[PDB]
């Protein structure tokens, strides 16, 4: 009945971090140790220090403290944790556990106070190598009696703190074959939830001329979930949403993830429409703009938008730094359509895993990350502010195209899409024929 840990996966992904960690490039170097602190998760926003116990552990851990030295690993956090995590700290027998620093485990007290817990923590970071540089991930910042209490003990010390976001996330991101079958898993229920269920269903609002607010609609996208017969056999509890989705139209459109749908009645012209599916703490996403009766105007924009992504896919490759892929698509538009320039997302994707969105692996102009084999990418392009020449209201004067895949790097050559939604015209086209 107790919650089973990985125990093996574990021990791989920690000496992982520290292989990376040792090699020291970039913020990893001279950081004398790695300090992560959750505190009550009121959630809301996805998180490094979070993400960081699901790869490690498996599951996320609220009020624990975990502190990786150069020659040893302290966790501490209630006497039920504790006991979890016992199945990682007693080695037992594994030689799986040889490359891995020893665990310590402290036993968090609700009354009585914490201080020889934390000294003994500081006292390790102290003893580790230099011992005065800490990584951190400086944006997780939770409530709590807890961690106030711990942040201003360590605070005494004044350590030197040193953001490693954007190099956890690098070390974690090629994903591991049991990974990648997670992922492939939410990219196929996303891809049944969409054909399913949310496209069916805006297709029957257009057949009956009904007036359904883009949040009402969003509402029964995620009801739609909760039923077996959407989820391509997976069962309710392991799926969530990674957001909620997201449906414009009319002329109010945003093209990004980080918005909720309006209170507008759905319009029938360009609908952008967004989902993903988080299968057992594995993110996926979708985008497919379905279009009412497009014009030949429309037709074409929304063509060239599918020929830029095929673009994208072929040169989003092992070795390639994301700018090349950036600067690879954006050279297309230049060369066949300079108009549409100052309408294109600035964005291109990102990285996606246990964490939706990795702020450090998004597809633009600035990022020097190189991509690897095994990492798997949100891809998504869009058109913004374009013009209905025969629009006469408001809502068909202005419209907008957006298309989203998850997709596997390879090498040599093109990305491997994971989502399973047709999106050529007819497939996408909402008609009068129906």
């Amino acid at each position: 009945m107790a919650v089973t840990l990985d125990k093996d996966a574990y021990y791989r992904r920690v000496k992982r971090l520290y292989s990376n960690w040792r090699k020291g490039e970039d913020e990893y170097a001279n950081v004398d140790a790695i300090v992560v602190s959750v505190g009550v998760d009121e959630e809301i926003v996805y998180a490094k220090s979070t993400a960081l116990q699901t790869w490690l552990f498996g599951y996320e851990l609220t009020d624990t403290i975990m502190v990786f030295c150069d020659d040893k690993i302290i966790f501490m956090a209630s006497k039920k944790k504790v006991e979890f995590l016992k199945q990682i700290a007693n080695t037992k027998g594994n030689e799986n556990a040889n490359g891995a620093p020893a665990i310590t485990l402290l036993i968090r007290e609700k009354n009585e106070s914490n201080k020889s817990s934390f000294d003994k923590m500081i006292e390790a970071i102290k003893e580790s190598k230099n011992g005065k540089k800490i990584g951190v991930f400086s944006k997780d910042k939770f409530p709590g009696e807890f961690m106030k209490s711990w942040n201003d003990c360590l605070n005494k010390e004044g350590f030197d703190k040193i953001d490693i976001s954007a190099v956890v996330a690098y070390t974690i991101a090629v994903k591991e074959d049991g990974e990648l079958n997670l992922m492939k898993k939410a990219a196929s229920i996303t891809s049944e939830v969409f054909n399913k269920f949310f496209k069916e269903r805006v297709m029957e609002i257009v057949d009956a001329d009904e007036k359904v607010r883009h949040s009402k609609l969003a509402e029964s996208v995620e009801k739609a979930i909760e039923e077996k017969k959407y989820l391509a056999g997976a069962d309710p509890s392991t799926v969530e949403m990674c957001y909620p989705p997201i449906i414009q139209s009319g002329g109010n459109y945003n093209l990004k993830f980080s918005v909720v749908s309006d209170k507008n009645h759905m319009h029938f012209g360009a609908i952008t429409c967004a989902m993903g599916i988080r299968f057992k703490s594995y993110c996926s996403n979708l985008v497919r703009t379905l279009m009412v009766d497009p014009s030949q105007e429309v037709q074409e924009n929304y063509n060239f938008l599918l020929q830029l992504q095929e673009e994208l896919l072929k040169e989003l490759r092992h070795g390639v730094k994301i700018c090349d892929v950036y600067n690879a698509v954006m050279d297309v538009v230049k060369k066949q359509k300079p108009e549409l320039l100052n309408k294109i997302t600035k964005n291109l994707g990102f990285g996606m895993g246990i964490e939706f969105r990795e702020g450090s692996l998004v597809i633009n102009s600035k990022n020097q990350y190189k991509l690897k084999k095994g990492m798997v990418f949100s891809i998504n392009l869009g058109f913004s502010d374009l013009t209905n020449k025969e629009g006469k209201k408001p809502e068909e004067k202005t419209y907008a195209l957006f298309i989203g895949d998850t997709v596997l790097v390879d090498e040599d050559g093109p990305a491997t899409v994971l989502t399973s939604v047709k999106k050529k015209v007819k497939n996408v086209g909402i008609f009068l024929k129906n």
